């Protein structure tokens, strides 16, 4: 599923993501925009042979299981292909436990480099939430 910017900020919203661990709903969907361009079904292959998946494009070596990144950790528990769903309760609920873990939202590398520091709340002006 390809979503529409204000249909995501409604979805995030409603999944908890809007001020969760300080984070406001703007950088979420920008972080999504510039990771998958809002595709649930985004794949990319690292250099170190881990894949990244889904609309907030979380990495195999740590986060899910795809059976071909060796000595990797599952720590959301779930095969990675659940983060591609049309459903995004899978992605959000792994994406908490990532900005929980002390790095916050600098996890994301299209996050650090294109929306921190920005006038995120852009990305839900005009939404009805
Ligand atoms: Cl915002
Ligand atoms: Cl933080
Ligand atoms: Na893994």
């Amino acid at each position: 599923k390809v979503f529409g910017r204000c249909e995501l900020a409604a979805a995030m919203k409603r999944h908890g993501l809007d001020n969760y661990r300080g984070y406001s709903l703007g950088n979420w969907v920008c972080a999504a925009k510039f990771e998958s361009n809002f595709n649930t079904q985004a794949t990319n292959r690292n250099t170190d042979g881990s894949t990244d998946y889904g609309i907030l494009q979380i990495n195999s070596r740590w986060w899910c299981n795809d059976g071909r990144t060796p000595g990797s950790r599952n720590l959301c528990n779930i095969p990675c292909s659940a983060l591609l769903s049309s459903d995004i309760t899978a992605s959000v609920n792994c994406a908490k436990k990532i900005v929980s873990d002390g790095n916050g939202m600098n996890a994301w590398v299209a996050w650090r480099n294109r929306c921190k520091g920005t006038d995120v709340q852009a990305w839900i002006r005009g939404c009805r939430l």
